[PDB]
DNA sequence: GAATTGTGAGCGCTCACAATTC
DNA sequence: GAATTGTGAGCGCTCACAATTC
């Protein structure tokens, strides 16, 4: 419907990009803190992240 | 398997990227002479296009 | 003035180096 | 010297302006 993105969150919550894709797509050095900020960005904007997006740059195969 | 890009038929050909694109996935302004070069080039380093790419980059709905 | 063409620029999501922190 | 963070940079495929062409 309408997709939003991670700049998107990261924007409302008031963090980096890098900030918002460690709760999303569970990466590690953030802090628990900050964590549950994101988590309401997401809730209010609706974060739908493309999963093509998520392919594309998802880092090529070794 | 292993994945090519309109680079490397471009550069095999000895055209442009958009001269490929016109072939691949038809396109209009290149030429009749030109497009069977391209051919030639999809023809033997196998080109395998992303559909990821073609898809993220593949225009916005309007 | 519309087809052909060159160069910069972008989807949104990830990586990489180096400063920062201690 | 490794966790945390900021700024630049990229996947490959597609678009936009303007120069070129006549």
């Amino acid at each position: 419907m309408k997709p939003v993105t991670l700049y998107d969150v990261a924007e409302y919550a008031g963090v980096s990009y890098q900030t918002v894709s460690r709760v999303v797509n569970q990466a590690s050095h953030v802090s628990a803190k900050t964590r549950e900020k994101v988590e309401a960005a997401m809730a209010e904007l609706n974060y739908i992240p493309n999963r093509v997006a998520q392919q594309l740059a998802g880092k090529q195969s070794l």
